[PDB]
């Protein structure tokens, strides 16, 4: 009898009708096929033929189901039986007037990409897709810290209290961008672009990032996802991508990591009952954003649940347990267009816990669903989790990297105060300044008239007009 | 006193208001420009000096000014003055109920590129803008020969009845591929797409272009297009464009010319009075297109205007002169989204004369302007330059190059009848048949389930079971 064990060693089960069995099973069928094709002699080209493969995948199931291994899984007993009676009490607080409710949950482990624990569904004896695992769905306005701002940052094209534009603008086919149901307001800063998760600073983020030529593709495979095509307007909104949970929870690992990636998995090891290893995962760490960058987008997403704009979250956890509430949460939001997905991710110093809702045809949610349903949903699951695992979240705050640059520029401008153009007149650009914090070497520039990013010349003549204002 | 001179060397003018005069104006001071900085010695790096640009194009007009130069245009008299009197007198019928229309034409000799006629608009002495040399404007559907269906059948990823997906689909973002106001319908041939300017086929062509890594920008610098941006799924749509008309008149020669581009211009020569040549044109033909596809692009165009699904322009032009219709007409309609500017793109073997119509602050035309207002005004203009010019237009057809491949195919598939496989049942794949043209070495592939160009699984199972029917 081979068995399944939790990450202390307490078994599973043998070789068990819940999601922890089938995910972890599959896994580990996954390591075995590679070992034994691999112990067999197999090739890559013999291991593209069909009819090989088949066999393979058939033989690593029988070979669990008749051997004696010895599968060790991340997964914490205590914490993931929590997780499972958390989503039975409450996950009907998900049910919004748009029928059954879906969710998918992966809890994190931000030094190692350890999981720790899961929510597949609402129950998996009345629908057994894997809502952790296995669907893929548009991340929505969660890609923008990871895609946009981010990138944007650790290249030194963008610091925290940069300007965008949010005024009106098109698609390239003519149709106004919306955010919500607005077609637009002013200039903001980056703040207030997260807080609100408007969608035109991002795609002038994006645009900025193209025509800079940056490899964004290779910040994002260097965290595993998978994108097919990066040329695409609305990518950083959450077009064009489609993503698991577990996947997603690993892009948010990797900013909480202070810019660290470390490779998600649910197998930490598998062993012949003589003890041979058959399969061990390798951790292969990569610095992804600069310690600059991720220390600074933290302080930004700390904001995003702070502000409570696009999710009440905060409140929801401050009256469950206000003492966990006081521990340093960052996080962001996403809604799809039509309100098909809602996401959540929340981190502190230790954990990532990732959290998306739908409906597995793809109808909308209500227009709420995740501003007020899944967050309070979510509070009860960081809640269940820490009730069963009393330090696991930990108390240690995020805190700025020591190699951050700070300079102090013009809350109007986002850019150090100097002169600049206004057709004619040269201007001195005087009023109230902030600490702005970068990731390059010398932080922000001189006030120049296209100040931020984006912007038509309209946009321009209007913003500089109300600023002389003052 | 400088001149500038007709073609045929008839003086133009001294340096009388209109177009003519201020547009080969214009051309001639660039040149001069170019001569004079050059003569005194100017480096690239000088010329980048605001300062010095501005003196030198002062420079440049005062030398014409108060020089004895001879400016060789590549105007036909006859014909740009028919060009005149046909829109001073014909304009009206572009008037659509939305306000007056503006207009721009650009009468372009094929083996040239040379110039010989155009329309600024509708009356200089009421408004100024050129419509046919500065103002850019997206060219919409007529994008789609070149950027789309032209270069996929280059590369020999398509051929003349190759099947395209027109089932619903939705950009990136979510929202629904429109076309007039359908959502989309089955699949269709491309010859159908072409007529009736569908634009999910041209979306999947252009994404097929991508994933083949196709140097689609390679092909459209060598017609002097520039586009910023090609990473956007609406690209081939019209989308991320803005031209001008002279300049897509040029892309439409390049067909025309079976894929031969010649650089368009107005000026020939420029020489000081004593013969000594300050400017000349000179020719660099470049083969943007093999001839096997422009010439198979030529046989789906005439159809475009013989179906007359998006332009009633050769009933038009068959009752006001039904022998110059008889002439081997090819062209291409476009409409942008909210119908602020419409084109078609004429041309036969010798010329092509390029058209578009919109409103100078971009308001919406009429539903119908491009189908039939714009279309029935230039057949009056086409017939107008026929009349100033009796053989200008010529009486050669287009044809086959020979190097074209021709493959017997399916009409259902757009590929060779052979074995398919239809979950399990493999099938053979009859019935009724038609031969489609190639621009590679080996034509049309054996049949194959995901015969078509785009088509999501759904698509394709529908697809299939309809033809299975038979
Ligand atoms: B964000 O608050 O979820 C806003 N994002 C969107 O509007 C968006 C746009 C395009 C695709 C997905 C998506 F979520
Ligand atoms: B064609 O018949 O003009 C249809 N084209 C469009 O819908 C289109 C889409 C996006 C941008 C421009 C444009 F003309
Ligand atoms: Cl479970
Ligand atoms: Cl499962
Ligand atoms: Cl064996
Ligand atoms: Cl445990
Ligand atoms: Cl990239
Ligand atoms: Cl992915
Ligand atoms: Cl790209
Ligand atoms: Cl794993
Ligand atoms: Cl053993
Ligand atoms: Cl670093
Ligand atoms: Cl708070
Ligand atoms: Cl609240
Ligand atoms: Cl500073
Ligand atoms: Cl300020
Ligand atoms: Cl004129
Ligand atoms: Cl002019
Ligand atoms: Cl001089
Ligand atoms: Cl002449
Ligand atoms: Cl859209
Ligand atoms: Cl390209
Ligand atoms: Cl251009
Ligand atoms: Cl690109
Ligand atoms: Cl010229
Ligand atoms: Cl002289
Ligand atoms: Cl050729
Ligand atoms: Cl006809
Ligand atoms: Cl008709
Ligand atoms: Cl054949
Ligand atoms: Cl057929
Ligand atoms: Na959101
Ligand atoms: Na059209």
């Amino acid at each position: 009898i081979s068995e399944i064990t939790y990450s202390d060693g307490t078994v599973i089960a043998s070789i068990s009708r819940d999601y922890l069995y089938f995910t972890t099973l599959a896994e580990a069928q996954e390591r075995m096929y590679d070992y034994l094709a691999q112990r067999d002699n197999v090739s890559a080209k013999e291991l593209k033929n069909e009819a090989t493969q088949k066999f393979y995948r058939d033989l690593a199931a029988k070979e669990i189901e008749n051997g004696g291994y010895k599968i060790t899984t991340t997964i914490d007993q205590k914490i993931h039986s929590a997780m499972q009676s958390a989503v039975a009490d409450y996950g009907y607080l998900l049910d919004d007037g748009t029928g059954r409710v879906e969710v998918g949950n992966v809890l994190m482990d931000n030094q190692t990409g350890a999981i720790l624990g899961f929510v597949g569904g609402r129950n998996y004896q009345e629908n057994q897709n894997n809502h952790a695992f296995d669907t893929k769905r548009s991340p929505a306005s969660t890609t923008k810290p990871l895609l946009a701002y981010g990138i944007a940052i650790d290249q030194g094209l963008m610091g925290s209290e940069t300007i965008l534009s949010n005024y009106p603008t098109n698609f390239a086919n003519g149709n106004p961008i919306m955010y919500a149901n607005s077609k637009g307001t002013g200039m903001m800063t980056l703040g207030e672009a997260l807080n609100y998760s408007w969608n035109i600073p991002a795609y002038w983020t994006y645009r900025m990032l193209r025509e800079n030529g940056v490899d964004v593709k290779g910040y994002m495979e260097k965290m595993g996802y998978e994108i097919p095509e990066y040329g695409i307007e609305s990518l950083p909104m959450g077009g064009g991508i489609e993503v698991t949970v577990a996947q997603h929870t690993n892009g948010y690992q990797t900013l909480a990591n202070n810019g660290v990636y470390h490779q998600k998995h649910v197998i930490s090891k598998i062993e012949a009952a003589d003890g041979r290893v058959v399969y061990e995962y390798q951790d292969k760490p990569v610095q992804v954003y600069s310690k600059a960058t991720a220390t600074i987008m933290q302080g930004l997403l700390r904001e995003v649940l702070s502000s409570r704009v696009t999710t009440t979250f905060k409140s929801n956890l401050t009256s469950l347990n206000p003492t966990l509430a006081n521990a340093d949460w960052i996080g962001k939001t996403g809604t799809t267009g039509q309100d098909e997905n809602m996401w959540l991710m929340l981190s502190t110093p230790r954990l990532t816990l990732g959290g998306w809702i739908g409906h597995d045809d793809n109808h909308s949610l209500s227009q709420q669903a995740g501003y007020s349903n899944n967050s309070n949903y979510m509070a009860h699951l960081v809640n269940a989790i820490q009730q069963a695992s009393p330090s696991i979240w930990g108390n240690e705050r995020f805190a700025l990297d020591p190699s951050v640059v700070k300079s102090e520029v013009l809350k109007s401008t986002g850019q150090k105060p100097g002169k600049v153009s206004v057709e004619g007149k040269e201007v001195e650009v005087t009023g109230s300044t902030v600490t702005s914090y970068w990731a390059n070497k010398s932080g922000a520039p001189a006030t120049s008239y296209r100040f931020a990013i984006g912007g038509s010349d309209a946009d321009y003549q209007n913003a500089w007009s109300s600023i002389v204002g003052s």
